[PDB]
RNA sequence: AAGCUUGAGUCUCGUAGAGGGGGGUAGAAUUCCAGGUGUAGCGGUGAAAUGCGUAGAGAUCUGGAGGAAUACCGGUGGCGA
């Protein structure tokens, strides 16, 4: 129960959800927060208004790891994809690296065409 | 019929091309497969709701299977009947 004070994070906003871990090297996820967990619907819980409200409550979700220094993945398109880590540096967190890792377009399958209007 | 070539043709040394055929040859995620870490959320629309989820989802990792197409350069561009 001594506190770890060092560790990862891991960021994911997609055009419909934001959803933050703090996570171990090993990749586990110690603890979890959701934008859709605001009760907000839709696109909503990929905004800022939704994601900057969902890293304290991830920051909570650790608060028997103990955390300080995080170093940072981040995924997805989401506009929620830098609030929500200002949010957790605001919390008393320090950020040892930032990286992003969003993915380039590789096979992709089948694209909307053919898109809904 | 006899006579020609400066109509037509083939070629010495050489030129580009996503053309065809046969071979290959390489990578990614939705998925599937066996589990961990972990808690109530996930999914989705102009609005919502069936539905996925506590049988432990979503997500995050370990080791692995499956199928298709060939990102970038790529255009002011080539080739092919």
């Amino acid at each position: 129960r001594k506190q770890v004070s060092d560790g990862v994070a891991h960021i994911h906003a997609s055009f419909n959800n934001t959803i933050v871990t703090i996570t171990d090297r090993q990749g586990n996820a110690l603890g979890w927060a959701t934008a859709g967990g605001s009760g907000f619907r839709g696109s909503r819980k990929s905004t800022p208004f939704a994601a900057q409200v969902a890293a304290e409550r991830c920051a909570d979700a650790v608060k028997e790891y103990g955390i300080k220094n995080l170093e940072v993945m981040v995924k997805g398109p989401g506009p929620g994809r830098e609030s929500t880590i200002r949010a957790l540096n605001a919390a008393g967190f320090r950020i040892t690296n930032i990286t992003d890792v969003t993915p380039i377009p590789h096979n992709g399958c089948r694209p909307p065409k053919k898109r809904r209007v």
